């Protein structure tokens, strides 16, 4: 058993030599690990900041007519943008629908009508927007009358029960009369939209497109170097070159084009650069649908795709191909002719890109950077939001401002702050933030990203705080999101301070102008949607509340030729 | 056959090793892991902070001063005359028949000209030799200006006729005397609009960089410190601390006041501070010398010092009490009533205080302190730039309207040419000197070498700003041009403007030309002693006498004046 014994202590020496070399081993590798983790720090972070004091200005991309939606889908993404079912009809009998619709043009019918649904615990949000929004439908052929009914509506809402504090009111879209003040902003202000804020929101688009294209994008978490939003913003790090790709169109037909990418985007990332490349160099797609181009790489002429037999797999996940991958260079020959993975279930429990099992903030610099370069197009905007295009507002604004005057007076307040209250919550808030936080419902062809998405979340609670009427004070306890605009605020407030003023020393409307501007744009659309289905779609609502309809409308004398007519299209419909 | 024994001990004690070895290498594993963690996290907390810092900047460099402590006229021309040795400045600024004699002397056009030009003919005259008697010459005729500028533009029309190889080329630097002549010139002439509209601007410059840095850790040792224009300035290793507002009183009759020192200052840093602060808030100082006030602490009455018994020492070196050595929280009275270690000659290689890795993390503090003073350099930039009522100084606008003049006269039809003059001679020659040394122009103005390395930052822009190359910016750059490079541009169109504002204005009536040179000559004729900078002057007179004489013939000169000349050396010999 002395054999058992050498061999044992043969191996307990020799383990304890292993051991002793394996602990210096490890040491080393340590330390060697440390002073590169640290190089990479030191190098990342300058070059951070190098970006933000270099950044050249190229974001200038022409566009000259811009690709504004139909009315009828911008008017249907406004009024209803939840459902559907009866949009699709509404865009592309008669003698109840006639009946419906004389009887809607008589004041009081339509008062007592809407004060009745709105006293009904059984009656709820959604209802209320919803049969607001039929009534516009109904109505958008008549905006004068419209807009009559809808001042009668307001006075009550103010009159009535809101004066528990005058400062509290259009606080939120609850109530008929205050999604009805929605849509009929949206409509009033459509040209206005189209001629001054139109263009300088796509440019702010197209912008925020390309600046973030100038950095490496996770196809995955949709997560990118460049951004505004400090949630989107990537964690670990990411080593890469740009290629100044030569991509050419085409016995074979000849059109060259520089294009940038970079060596770790995928396939898509880079028909998407190209595509971008082409409708901001030019004005126009080359092709609509991202969906018909074939791209091809010349190797000595190999077609490429998001996968092929060669891919990494790792644990669970399988890595995309880059264009490292490919092995792609600097001036590399790119075919675009004519002849998807993402449209997979299950596609971000499956691919890999950028991230897998983290100083974030060294790329903050990137914020104020993206923030920086994109700044222009954004008070550019904001400034065309607030403008006053030859001294005069858009004669919606400075009609409905000059309301909420009257109403304010009529109240008989002495307190600014209350007027500046009623007009932030019933403009800004109701309307352009909508639209800043969707531009896809403005422009044709408008994919919009999540990502971007948040970063137009950004841009908007910044336009949100322009209009506040209180001094937030900027400390070190405070969002990101609210920490990069913060210097520019007190600024906007007074500009804010100014379009009301101004609009408010702005000479008053004469009624003939109004009626003339509210006819016009009656008749702009007057054949756009049929009253047809949305009155359909409101009797159902009548007859579900129509004993108390008529009690409501017997409380406040109605002639007799009235209820007959409400009992007529009763009557008509059944 | 008792080999079972010792296999056994020999094994025990080789498994024990093993055993150890193992728990060893393992805690060492731990150990490693969790030093990243914390130096990960601290990481965090300071990039952020930064970031944070550069967002929230609250605007208190507001700190009034009024009427500006200006140094006396002979002072700065003594420091811009004789920027090396004093060792004749102070008996100039503090024989009647030689001196006369040689003070009626150099006042004829012809016996200067030919003198200047004489020495500037010789190769063992050397350019310190050069600015000195530009110098010796300007003290000597301060009070007739009128004739030094008369001089001066003759010797100028000289230097620039006699090179007839690139006009792009004249006035680089200073190495003729009639360049150290317009320098000096430059000053008396504009010492007035020094005082009148860059006097301010400066000043309350300095002040705001002053508090700007204050506003941070300075490194006592390597002067290095966290708010910084220069990367070079900027601290490495990062510090742990926190604010302190300290209610300071001034002894018992009292005067309460509050104080922002932090909790890794040296005590002479907290004196800085607090006086520092008192000047910046009531505009006088509560003491002009800075060793005459005693500082107390109050813990239940005891005064503190830079070191004390227990004071920590590490390897072959000594830390410094820091506040926190000291236990001092937050409102902690501090008594100061009226009764240093940095005067040690081995102080830098003997102490300690913040040195014993990532840099670049402090980069965004540049930006943090370069937006926070920005104000303060655009005013200075275009007050020197600017014109008062719609004026440039007197002395500016006739010294440009010259060198169009001049321009003209060589039949050139380039502007470049004109610009490249034009800044040769003034901002370059007077201001940049200026920017980068404000104790010349300020009582009791102690100026830190960092401080030196700031405004040399800031200089550098200002020099950039007159700069006719369109320069592009890549990551290839020092940092001090990447700070303000964005602001360049603006500043080269400002410029451009400027001269041709100076061009555009209305000429100079040699009327009013006359008066204020005479006028400024009389203003300070008896603040210099003619008498030793004559005498000063003859040395050079007499080494190169032969010469001066031949070029004297060789001029057409008249009897009575070389009978003088002689007459001269006669006196004074």
């Amino acid at each position: 058993k002395v054999e058992e014994l050498l061999s044992k202590n043969a191996h307990l020496e020799n383990e304890v030599a292993r051991l002793k070399k394996l602990q210096k081993q490890m040491s080393k590798k340590m330390n060697d690990q440390l002073e590169l983790m640290e190089s990479n720090i030191r190098r990342d972070i300058r070059q951070g900041f190098v970006d933000l004091q270099t950044e050249k200005s190229d974001l200038i991309d022409n566009v000259g007519a811009i690709p504004f939606l139909d009315y009828k889908h911008f008017a249907s993404r406004i009024f209803f943008p939840e459902a559907g079912t009866l949009t699709a009809v509404m865009i592309r009998v008669d003698e109840k629908c006639l009946a419906f619709a004389e009887l809607i043009r008589d004041k009081q019918f339509l008062s007592c009508f809407v004060h009745a649904l709105e006293e009904q615990k059984n009656f709820s949000i959604k209802d209320k927007c919803t049969v607001a929004s039929l009534l516009t439908l109904a109505l958008h052929g008549d905006l004068l009358y419209l807009t009559e009914i809808m001042e009668d509506l307001l006075q009550s809402l103010m009159d009535q029960s809101s004066n528990a504090n005058p400062k509290l009111l259009l606080r939120r879209t609850e109530s008929i009369v205050e999604k009805l003040l929605t849509n009929w902003m949206s409509i009033c202000l459509y040209g206005f939209l189209r001629e001054s804020v139109g263009q300088p929101l796509f440019l702010l688009v197209s912008a925020l497109t390309q600046q973030i294209s100038k950095g490496p994008v996770d196809s995955v978490t949709e997560k990118a170097l460049y951004t505004l939003s400090e949630d989107w913003l990537l964690c670990q790090a990411q080593d890469f070159e740009p290629l100044k790709l030569k991509v050419v169109f085409a016995e074979e037909i000849s059109e060259s084009l520089e294009v940038i990418a970079l060596t770790c985007d995928t396939i898509q990332q880079v028909k998407e650069k190209i595509l971008q490349t082409f409708q901001r160099k030019f004005g126009f797609r080359y092709t609509q649908q991202i969906r018909d181009i074939e791209i091809e790489y010349e190797k000595e002429f190999v077609m490429l795709q998001e996968v092929d037999d060669t891919s990494e797999i790792r644990g669970h996940v399988t890595m995309l191909n880059t264009l490292k991958h490919y092995q792609v260079g600097d001036g590399a020959c790119i075919k675009v002719i004519t002849p998807s993975v993402k449209d997979d279930k299950n596609f971000s429990i499956k691919y890999f890109h950028l991230v897998d099992p983290k100083i974030k903030e060294m790329y903050l610099i990137k914020l104020l950077s993206t923030k920086v370069a994109v700044h222009s197009f954004v008070e550019n905007l904001f400034k065309s939001i607030w403008g006053l295009p030859n001294n005069k507002a858009p004669l919606a604004v400075k009609y409905f401002f000059d309301f909420l005057d009257e109403q304010a007076e009529r109240k008989k307040i002495t307190d600014p702050d209350v007027l500046h209250i009623w007009k932030t919550n019933s403009l800004p808030l109701r309307f352009w933030v909508n639209i800043l936080k969707n531009p896809d419902f403005v422009f044709s062809d408008m994919e919009k990203s999540p990502h971007l998405d948040g970063c137009l979340s950004v841009i908007a609670q910044a336009f949100m705080d322009s209009f506040s009427l209180t001094d937030t004070h900027l400390d070190k306890h405070s969002p990101t999101n609210k920490l990069l605009y913060g210097k520019d605020i007190p600024q906007y407030k007074q500009e804010v301070k100014s379009y009301y003023k101004l609009v408010k020393d702005q000479t008053s409307i004469s009624s003939q102008e109004l009626k003339t501007f509210l006819q016009e744009e009656s008749k702009k659309h007057q054949n756009e949607f049929n009253e047809s289905a949305a009155l359909r779609e409101l009797y159902k609502y009548m007859q579900r509340y129509f004993t108390e309809i008529f009690q409501k409308l017997e409380q406040t004398d109605a002639p007799s030729n009235l209820k007959e007519n409400m009992h007529r299209v009763k009557e008509l419909f059944d």
